[PDB]
């Protein structure tokens, strides 16, 4: 599979190798704030990242992933719409060429500069590969980025990017605290969806925070210096690595807040 984000291999082409691209619960979606309904049944959201163990940062030619040790319940997401325990395995971002685009989810059609995805898997399925074959296998916590003041908790990530410029490069990335990427409020929207890259599996409970985080123009500029290509290949800047909004179809987006 040679999927990407260019004219010739981008989102509009994915359906040929991955027919689920036109399925019934695809992500991302536009979040219409005037349609999403407060759900009093949602339990409190619990982000328990105190024992998180980051390992490594990898440029995979699509984004960069910060990977965690998920061999035990060290960093978990629970509560909200979720039944049981979801283990943090990695986070990554999607971003734009310009500050007015980059997010995958949109809010009343507004695009943010970027979007952070913290990917977790349901521990009742034993491993990640099994979890992605289930409708309730993953929980992705999505956080919007806007350009304003610098995010201090992001700078350790920004500073390692020079060392993973091209596809297939990785670097040791220990002792990174993902709590420094969260906004103040955990108010969220939730809906059932999919992975936003191939293989596009319909296995995700999306939890999208309402409050964006602010990052500096300098921070996001350094994201944009990454490369999609491998070392020694013609430079293709890693920008606009986002899938656009997909049809909502027969789904409701629930709000955790009034
Ligand atoms: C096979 O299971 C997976 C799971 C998650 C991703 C990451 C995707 S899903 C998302 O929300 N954003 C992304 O980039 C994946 O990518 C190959 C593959
Ligand atoms: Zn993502």
């Amino acid at each position: 599979h040679h999927w990407g984000y260019g004219k010739h291999n981008g989102p509009e082409h994915w359906h040929k190798d991955f027919p689920i691209a036109k399925g019934e619960r695809q992500s991302p979606v536009d979040i219409d704030t005037h349609t999403a309904k407060y759900d009093p049944s949602l339990k409190p959201l619990s982000v328990s990242y105190d024992q998180a163990t980051s390992l490594r940062i990898l440029n995979n030619g699509h984004a960069f992933n910060v990977e965690f040790d998920d061999s035990q319940d060290k960093a978990v997401l629970k509560g909200g719409p979720l039944d049981g325990t979801y283990r943090l395995i990695q986070f990554h971002f999607h971003w734009g060429s310009l500050d007015g685009q980059g997010s995958e989810h949109t809010v009343d059609k507004k695009k943010y500069a970027a979007e952070l995805h913290l990917v977790h898997w349901n521990t009742k399925y034993g491993d990640f590969g099994k979890a992605v074959q289930q409708p309730d296998g993953l929980a992705v916590l999505g956080i919007f980025l806007k350009v304003g003041s610098a995010k201090p908790g992001l700078q350790k990530v920004v500073d390692v990017l020079d060392s993973i410029k091209t596809k297939g490069k990785s670097a040791d990335f220990t002792n990174f605290d993902p709590r420094g990427l969260l906004p103040e409020s955990l108010d969220y929207w939730t809906y059932p969806g999919s992975l936003t890259t191939p293989p596009l599996l319909e296995c995700v409970t999306w939890i999208v925070l309402k409050e964006p985080i602010s990052v500096s123009s300098e921070q996001v500029l350094k994201f944009r210096k990454l490369n999609f290509n491998g070392e020694g290949e013609p430079e293709e800047l890693m920008v606009d690595n986002w899938r656009p909004a997909q049809p909502l179809k027969n789904r409701q987006i629930k709000a955790s807040f009034k």
